[PDB]
């Protein structure tokens, strides 16, 4: 009672966290955040994306000009998205590489088509069928031009159109083939047929085929569709004895950060920058479980379904450094105004006060990581199709192996980074409480001595204002000296 | 001597490992494990995985039922091992992106074969050759089904068959270019020839190509193999004016964990996770050096041949915190019962004890390290083709690039870990050193001097049980305060 | 004055630079060095690699034999250069998978030619053209013998070429296709024309395509390019009814490091280990940023533009263990021969020394870092490519997104290394510090103490000598312990 005492100490919680570190797979932290984003709102926000739900209608149709897709001329899109519903109702067709025209209009963004004038003297154009309605009326693609005999007659074709322009053109055209020897005579007159289409520097040479396919919506023909870009200086050459499905111009090819996706999430009037096939997400995490399909900035695909990131210190109700959970037996739980502090006994009776600086310097390195972390992820467009419907081999084992092996190395690098992470925090919060016990020890110098649990006997009388001045670092040591030595050294 | 001496220390062995940390190439730690998986014992272990040994035939052989393969009629398997010695002994077959249709089947990892009825009204069915000899009989491809003239006629055929099933089908059939009219007349009696297959969403057109190839088994002709997928409510197609080597049915197509594997290491009749083309190996370690084609739960493929993980404390014969290798001079060879612990002097003697729970302390946090590191591989099955026979270019190049992008980011994982790790593990047990010597300090109070090596000056009379007090943390300070204070501050 | 200060520091820069650590985005150190290489020389030196400029050439017109690349014949190089001015100037011609050609002759890294007799009994050879002038005649493909009819016929052909060598053959040849029908009788009396090659493992079948295509330098034909491997053991069938383009032999094809670039640079008369399009790189750095296409022993492209590690201490002008820019306030500018020391005042005045052994200990282990860094980079040769002049689509987005899932990757390395190696390069220096200043206060005993700023209160008379001795260990503290203890407990 001659003497005071002056315990170090620092909080804890009733409701601690588990993280994983590099030592321990199960520890409690007094506070975590999840780095892992593993829900949707369902919906794909119409903002701030240009969103284009095709809803009815493929990409293709919309190219190609399927009249349920008439209100889809020449629309731009960010994203392009895909319904599983989606039908064709034209005339029967089939795409050589369908996957890479999909692709690289997909990555174009655009539907911008101009009409040009070829000179088709000698043949029957706006060729129609009763397949391909529009508005009640037997029609075609509105961007193709079947051409047909005129007079029982079909001269070889041999026309030109140059690329005059200071941009690509992207032309798309046809090739019929007919079920019947009688419908290739009744449309082309002659019996073969033959479709070459050249530039200065390729050469697109099609036979078609005359035979009998498996009926859709009662067809037993099919149109196969093909594609040439034309660039500035260039000439397309359109030669044909027959069965041409030629192009009424071309479309506009862009470059830029437009693509496709396959959902059925509807759209909603919301603002997002991720998006998924399951519906947008938010990215303010770095990781994310939801899709290894996205479009904008969003979080890095991982497997994990949670990494929990310490943001507190060791919780320890009742580190390298041996403080926290060492020497120091529990944290307080009474202390909510600060991490670290003093609890004091004393003439005047019993206290507890925070250490603001020693808090806020355990906050701020904590802070550090988060902002490292936090709302920093990095913007992904057109990429390579990671879901298929179909086997194709070789391609496909590829295109799923690159993905595999990406996904598995960020998984690698987020579980090693929050083990580090939570290791280090740990340790950066114990030192900040072994700081502040050292710094407290240096200020007593000969006036008290270390319990070895955190606390100090100081060895003179030490009321609530000498107490203060230890804690705001005004205690002048020299003024007590005297006192705490004889109290010390004595028998 | 009417003083003892308290020394503080750690163990060192003789038989030290060098390992690498972030700040040496070469340090040496009291005891490491390897990483690195660099052997195999020579042999495929039947188990668990159910091996499937191709022998004398390729999984393509064994699908078109060369005559020496027809034990394998509807086999299973996990992973199929094809061969080095293997050969075809039938009728010569290409197949146009061979690799693909290899790669889909054994992906399918099944030769489950449905027959079915074809009606071939017109023509003469089950052709037969010298090349490819049954039981003794000449024969051909027990799945495919060779057509001729009946009565020196061909007609056109138009047949269908539909998939009414729940599943899809498989079709495999080829297409015969004859080295001679002659044989063209002789066979089919029509001197072209034309192949047209097709389904609700796709057409093979294939033309036959008369002509001399160089013989092979004394052969001049060659046939060419294809394939096509048939879907629930789809329908095959088939269209042909001769030529047409035909299916006698389906086979199922699978989707699992099924592979290929090219090897020559035999079979062993034992149970292994992980196999390489190289034998089975072990996967307790994380990385290996033995092979970067592996199935099943393996190690990762690393260019290391040995990467050391500590895990034991630096070894010292004769850190952050300065203790071991600073000023704890040397570790004790003699200390054979823990990492740390207690010598003395007093005037009993002389003697040596180990603490447990610094010693425990210590281990736990690297057992930490190892259950993070140690039997938690990851199950790889199909993936893609790293080895490769032929020149082909572009889509090899892409492969091989792909392959050893993924090999020096995991080399670069497994380098930094051990680094990182091992940096780690010297300073943990530097700390737990650290803590036990800073514990023992303040137990002592004002009784003991730091001499600065490890070792306390007390400066009263400690027999064995005061010294055994100390150890075990019952030490009354207060009992011998007043003899060490007059032995301490006297002249 | 019957007493000495001595105080424990470190040093201190005017200039020092800001790092990232893991926990501050801007901390400021004494020196720190450059991770990313960001500049090129702009040439590429013709040392160590043997350098080919293709000038006015590209590789495939130096390997179909442009006259204006005849100076290329038999040409070695282990890194061939294309020019963007380089053109052709022979018969128009085009190949299909060019790129794959281009690739696999890059590879090889050889223009080597023999010649081969071919039996063309029935044919003219040497066929000629006033498109391909050579020395002012007109004339053809150094490598390609244009066959025409002999005498007004064109009969079969059916030549054999065995593989009676060691080696691989790489055969190249073509198809010729006329303009018109007109010149397809003059050149082969033949209307059609067909081409057959083959060998006992490959049939190429190529039927020509009379048609006018846009006049490339005037000339409205086209040539199509095609190459065949031939194996020891093999055989090359060329079967041709017309229109054949004959090889006049095989070129070697070998494996190794060759490959091939697309740069402007002009080369020069140095040596350098690194090539990029932008000219040659120094190597010293692990990172770079100038291009992502490389040739040799160069860094890692990654997408930042600098990245600094720590060399030096925090620098605090006027850490986990409290000591810098912790309870020593600041650092001295004045101390130039060391990074720790002692300053002291006593009797005799005021000084300054540098602690060598500390100050060693600091700079082994950054070191240490620098090595694991420093002149350590991989050789990497033929790789894919990473710039596009064409729309491709879906092959081209595979590569597009496996060089761009790299590049991150990488990125994210290089950022996590350099985070964590200036966490921790900041603590072992500040630890280093904190070690001096704990065994300073063991040496003292109980003859000074500790003011909590790094300073000691020395209580007894030190002169020079007494410092001294201090400072190399050698201060027996037996000697001045009873004039200590009188000052420190007296009133
Ligand atoms: C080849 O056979 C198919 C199948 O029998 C024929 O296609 C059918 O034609 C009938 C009328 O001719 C239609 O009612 C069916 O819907 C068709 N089925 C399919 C699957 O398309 C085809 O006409 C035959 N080819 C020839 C030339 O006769
Ligand atoms: C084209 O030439 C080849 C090579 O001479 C001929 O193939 C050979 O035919 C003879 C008998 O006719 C056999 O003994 C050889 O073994 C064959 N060699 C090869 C490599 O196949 C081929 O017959 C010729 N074609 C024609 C139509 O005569
Ligand atoms: C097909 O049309 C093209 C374009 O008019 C013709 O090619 C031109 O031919 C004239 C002379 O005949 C040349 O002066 C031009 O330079 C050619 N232009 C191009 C782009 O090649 C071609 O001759 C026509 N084909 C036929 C068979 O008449
Ligand atoms: C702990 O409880 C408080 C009070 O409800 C709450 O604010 C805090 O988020 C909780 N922590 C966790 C990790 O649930
Ligand atoms: C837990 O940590 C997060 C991140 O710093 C913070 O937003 C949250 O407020 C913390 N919870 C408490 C109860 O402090
Ligand atoms: C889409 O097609 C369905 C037919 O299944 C039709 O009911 C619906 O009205 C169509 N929607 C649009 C927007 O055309
Ligand atoms: C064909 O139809 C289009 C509109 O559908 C029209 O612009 C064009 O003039 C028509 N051509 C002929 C020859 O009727
Ligand atoms: C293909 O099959 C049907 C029925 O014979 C028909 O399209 C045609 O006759 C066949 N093909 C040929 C080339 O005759
Ligand atoms: C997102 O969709 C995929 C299927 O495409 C599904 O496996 C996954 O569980 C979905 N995620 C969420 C969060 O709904
Ligand atoms: C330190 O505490 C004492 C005691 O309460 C008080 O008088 C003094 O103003 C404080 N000093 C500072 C700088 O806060
Ligand atoms: C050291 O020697 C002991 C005794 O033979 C042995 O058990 C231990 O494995 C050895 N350590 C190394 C790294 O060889
Ligand atoms: C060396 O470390 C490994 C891994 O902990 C252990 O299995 C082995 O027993 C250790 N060796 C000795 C001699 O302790
Ligand atoms: C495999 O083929 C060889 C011929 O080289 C033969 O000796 C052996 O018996 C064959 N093995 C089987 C299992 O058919
Ligand atoms: C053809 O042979 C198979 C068995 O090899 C037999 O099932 C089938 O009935 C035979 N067909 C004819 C027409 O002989
Ligand atoms: C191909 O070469 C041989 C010998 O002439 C034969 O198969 C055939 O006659 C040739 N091809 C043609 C289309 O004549
Ligand atoms: C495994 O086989 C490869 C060749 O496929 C060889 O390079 C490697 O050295 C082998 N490894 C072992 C451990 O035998
Ligand atoms: C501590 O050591 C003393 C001396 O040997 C012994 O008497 C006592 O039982 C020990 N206490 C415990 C808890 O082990
Ligand atoms: C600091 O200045 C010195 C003297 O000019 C110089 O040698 C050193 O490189 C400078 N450091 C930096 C980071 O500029
Ligand atoms: C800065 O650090 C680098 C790397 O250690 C060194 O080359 C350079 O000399 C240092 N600068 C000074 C002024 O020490
Ligand atoms: C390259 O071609 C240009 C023509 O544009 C010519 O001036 C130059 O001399 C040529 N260089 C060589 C080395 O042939
Ligand atoms: C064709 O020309 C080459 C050289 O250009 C010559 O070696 C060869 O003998 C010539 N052949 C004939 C038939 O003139
Ligand atoms: C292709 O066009 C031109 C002009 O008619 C010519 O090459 C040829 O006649 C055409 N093709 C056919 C097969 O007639
Ligand atoms: C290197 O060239 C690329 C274009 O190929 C350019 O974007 C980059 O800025 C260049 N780098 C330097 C350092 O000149
Ligand atoms: C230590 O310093 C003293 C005082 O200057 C000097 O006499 C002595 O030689 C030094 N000892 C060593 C080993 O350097």
């Amino acid at each position: 009672n001659s003497t005071a005492t002056l315990c170090l100490g620092h909080h804890a919680v009733p409701n601690g966290t588990i993280v994983k570190t590099i030592t321990n797979d199960q520890i409690e932290v007094t506070n975590a955040t999840e780095l892992v984003q593993n829900s949707s709102i369902g919906e794909i926000c119409d903002s701030p994306h240009q969103i284009l739900d095709g809803e009815n209608c493929t990409l293709i149709d919309a190219l190609l000009g399927d009249p349920q897709c008439d209100g889809f001329q020449n629309k731009k899109w960010d994203l392009f998205v895909e319904r599983s519903k989606a039908y064709s109702n034209c005339y029967p067709y089939d795409v050589p590489d369908y996957a890479s025209l999909r692709s690289l209009v997909a990555s174009s963004g655009t539907l911008e088509f101009n009409n040009e004038s070829f000179n088709w003297t000698g043949v029957t154009q706006n060729g129609t069928s009763s397949a391909c309605i529009r508005r009640s009326n037997n029609s075609f693609f509105s961007r193709l031009n079947w051409l047909t005999h005129l007079n029982f007659k079909y001269p070889a074709l041999n026309v030109t159109m140059p690329n005059n322009e200071q941009f690509d053109k992207l032309y798309i055209w046809g090739v019929h083939h007919p079920g019947t020897d009688k419908d290739q005579i009744f449309l082309y007159a002659q019996s073969s047929g033959r479709i070459t289409v050249s530039t200065k520097r390729s050469q697109q040479a099609v036979i078609p085929n005359i035979g009998s396919r498996p009926r859709i919506r009662n067809i037993p023909s099919r149109i196969s569709i093909y594609w040439t870009i034309v660039k500035p200086g260039d000439i397309l050459l359109i030669n044909s004895t027959g069965n041409l499905i030629a192009p009424r111009g071309y479309f506009k090819i862009r470059s830029g950060k437009s693509s496709i996706m396959r959902s059925d999430a509807p759209i909603g009037k919301c603002n997002s920058e991720c998006i998924t096939p399951n519906g947008s997400i938010p990215n303010d995490k770095p990781f994310q479980n939801v899709n290894r399909i996205t479009y904008g900035a969003c979080p890095r695909y991982v497997k994990q379904s949670t990494l929990k990131l310490a943001t507190g210190m060791r919780n320890v109700p009742e580190g390298i450094f041996g403080a926290i959970a060492g020497f120091i037996e529990n944290g307080w739980e009474g202390m909510v105004d600060g991490w670290y502090g003093f609890r004091h006994q004393n003439s005047e009776g019993r206290g507890q006060a925070a250490d603001l600086k020693s808090t806020q310097a355990a906050i701020d390195q904590i802070n550090g990581k988060l902002n490292r972390l936090i709302g920093k992820t990095n913007e992904k467009f057109h990429q390579i199709e990671k879901e298929f419907s179909e086997v194709e081999g070789r391609i496909q084992d590829l295109e799923k192996y690159v993905e595999d092996t990406k996904i598995d190395l960020w998984s690698y690098n987020a579980e090693l980074l929050v083990a580090l992470e939570n290791q280090h925090t740990i340790d950066l919060t114990d030192s900040e409480m072994n700081k502040l016990f050292e710094k407290t020890k240096k200020q007593l110098r000969e006036n008290a001595e270390d319990m070895g649990n955190g606390c100090f006997k100081i060895y003179h009388k030490c009321d609530n204002a000498c107490i203060g001045s230890i804690r705001n670092g005004t205690y002048d040591h020299d003024v007590y000296r005297d006192e705490a030595l004889n109290n010390r050294f004595q028998i």
